[PDB]
């Protein structure tokens, strides 16, 4: 009945949560995968969130089902776009729900632009996949990125907030959004999701390990469940042991 | 089978209406909210409706899903569009009247743009709102905002009549739409919608207390139902106060 | 089975038809209403149609549900747009024909715009709506107004002519047209409308009474079973006077 | 099971096949009906059909709703569009095979606009349609017509044959397409229809009855199936001659 | 289950494999026919096919169904477009993968565009497809062919990279991709792909039968599954001579 309370239950047994994103591989394409090589290995990825004691996974469902084991909680990314891309910011679901379901998924991931020219089809799209997530009992994960449209600045603390608030108007059951970059703007942001939690999207790697945790402290300091970091982690050769000092930071 | 009638019953069993419209996090965003704090949360505005004696409250999907909690009568309101947004007016459907059914709705709510160049959009989606409307036996609110193409002023008393004429035509058994400015063009208004009943949009926080209320009173002049409003009442510190003052003048009771 | 046969039973017991028309409300709005206030009222529509001894009455859905008594025949006009939008001509049905089944309504109606932008999207619609008409055994009347692309001008005897053509192509059990202006080239839009029965598109007000009257003997010179008339009767203040005397030129 | 072989046993049961085409009131409107008024009149055509000996007519859904009498074989033609449209060339379906079956069509029809910005949107209704003639049991003749994008010459030889080969790429049991000019590059389209029949279009009235008797010779010789010939049939004054003529050219 | 193992069994039984590829009748359209006129003829396809030991053919649904004789694996090409067409590329499915099945297809084949200012109509749409090809257990093989919006060069190797790993992000199952140039920028592609196995699209004929061979080994040392060749063998007067080579060199 409660689907944020069962995201919670699986993706935050011990209060705060760290999810591993991995939608990257459509969303950006394989050059991050260069820095460290292992990356391009969905295994590497299962691996890497296990030994770190993550909380789940993001695969798009070609990843999912050549390669999830179960190992880890995964949240299937439903959605993905390119960036060779031009138009208006779009992103439709090449997967659904019910798939998910059978493939073992914990929860269903979904992007939303809004501001985009093509807000509406994201929305149109959304209202479906809303209700089979209630219908086979999984939680909805709401990536949600303001853009296109009136939106020059992607972290601004307004759009940030516009961007918690509206997830949490369409359904969501938990949200994934952009840092502000500081801690009290972050939390109105925290504060307008309401009972719904936000996980801080991880991002572009940062010019110093340390640079990224003074940000996930950041938003521990607002109130956010946690992260959902990808590049930040697997695009580094030491992945494993920054990752355990992301757990030791997040959980402890 | 009369659904204005239903919702009569519902949402004005004293002869005339108050609704708390709460949509606004997904329309405008959650800047409004920071003036009284209080008001980003939800449980406060289904006190605040409460506490006043109002007749019901809109919620998006999302906010009914984690929030309502039956003590207020719900119009779940389907569609919604952000101001971010750039293109011809546009605002679809994020829900289902049969999900609304579940959540405890009492009647469903639907913005149109009439004008827009995506008004048929809109009537297209309508027309399976309206169905499923019937189907589940709640009433249908239609938000009637003409937008785009030739509408250059919204207030215009042709453009509010024109806006009350379609929502009737289009099968609203109940309309939200926005104020001319005076009684005698808003009740031309209020005429052309003939048996289906009018409740004033709201709109943006009047300078003063007094300055809304005096809108109030010619909406009421006029023939109106009543009012939907939003900002007016949560953006303000007082808003129980200023709520009870609303209610004694919409149920009047000399 | 045969529903032009079904249309002439209801519509036109004695051989010719007026049909009072009330879409107005959305297409062109309540301004023309002020002329005579009553006709802001669906009831007074009803009461006219019926004292005037009329044959039908057209409403939209809306005001059908909340007015009709069943006391003048009902063409439910299915689709509707209004004069504010400034795209490509285009009219979404609001409704269906198994809803106007079960409000009463003896026929259905449906607009489309030949020659515009988006002439395939009415035609796409046409194509269910006309499914739906045969299986609920409901005349479909097809409005016809070229408009949009190469037309200029919409009452020039080719324009009409072809408006004619195309709603029999199309599957219409009886048409409305606009007037061409004189009755030897009308005459050839319902020559090749063939066997399907077209209807005068009553038009604005006219100037006198007597102007109106002299078109109504044209289109029925030209072998058009008769008028849809909206604005020229109930914009008048003598709407009754003047629908009688409209009624005993059409029926003679 | 094989479609085409039921094509040929209805439509070409003397080896070669006349098909009378009268899809011209909504494609091109009545103008051309001007000519020869009793054109204008489907009962004429239907006679006009059997007296000449011809295979078969094509009607749209409307025409052959209020007309057609099992006289002479049927094609119902599901799409149509119209000269006074302006934009990318697209044609939509206004009927379907299921109802055509009930109205006693023995093949159906549709046009492609190869090319066209919309190329795509009828592919997708094609799809749709195919499968329902597969379904029942009623051959699908294609009319491949490439126009838009980059075709500027639609006689052109390559153009032609590339109408041809999509005909056949896209399930297509007939084809209907436009003449070359000559017998030689003609027959390189008939070659990579493979086989698939092609039928002629006839066009627009040729000056001279024997401007039009060549292009079926050639057409012939180039290993057609026949012709599907309108205007060049009943626009003429001496129309059942005409198509007598025609028939003893192709049948032989 | 697995339907990449499906895949490899039927399409590599001896470890590698060439496919040849004939859709191309819509893509390019008949005109590459002329060099070898027996190339038009799918008829002599499906024997070079077989005389030259290659392990399938691509027919689009028309030529599956007027000529496959199950004598050669069939994947069944489902979306094909034309050269013809000029707008944002986009490709939509003209057949299903439930028809697949009934006319003897061992997989599916779909191409998709990313970049295109119409990607998210192939996502949308391939989304349908891989969830009925998992239904009726049928590999789905996808063209993966970036296109439109910030692609300029298609063969640089970061966009061939991309191309793979969309390909197995979207839930394909075997792919197609183009040839980088040399084999160690393609290998990036092909360890990208991951599980799934990468197939060299052919191209366009080369001066000579030597520059393709090369290719071909580059593919192979790159660690691609092989080819799916085209006009490089079809379009040779010697086709199944240099087919009889193609084979020598790509199995061994």
């Amino acid at each position: 009945a409660n689907l944020t309370e069962k995201f919670l239950r699986i993706f935050a047994r011990r209060g705060k949560s760290i999810i591993l994103a991995y939608d990257h591989g459509i969303e950006h394409g394989p050059a991050d995968f260069m820095d460290n090589p292992d990356s391009a290995d969905p295994e590497y990825i299962l691996r890497l969130a296990r030994d770190a004691g993550f909380d789940g996974v993001v695969f798009q469902r070609g990843i999912a089902e050549k390669y999830y084991d179960g190992s880890v909680p995964l949240i299937l990314k439903l959605n993905g776009k390119t960036t060779l891309y031009n138009g208006e910011p779009v992103s439709v679901a090449n997967c659904s729900v019910e798939e998910a379901v059978s493939l073992g998924a914990s929860a269903v991931g979904y992007t939303i632009y809004p501001g985009s020219g093509f807000e509406w089809k994201m929305f149109e799209e959304l209202a479906r996949i809303k209700r089979d997530a209630v219908k086979f009992d999984l939680p909805l994960v709401v990536w949600s990125y303001p853009r296109g449209g009136k939106v020059v600045n992607e972290t601004a603390p307004e759009i940030v907030a516009y961007a918690a608030r509206i997830a949490l108007e369409l359904g969501a059951d938990a949200m994934k959004i952009k840092y502000t970059g500081d801690p009290k703007t972050f939390s109105w942001a925290v504060k307008v999701a309401g009972k719904v939690p936000v996980l801080m999207s991880g991002g572009p790697k940062t010019k110093t390990e340390e640079d990224f945790l003074k940000q996930v402290e950041g938003v521990l300091e607002a109130g956010a469940l946690g992260i959902a970091v990808g590049r930040n982690v697997w695009q580094r050769r030491d992945a494993l042991k920054f990752a355990r000092a992301l757990a030791e930071l997040v959980y402890g």
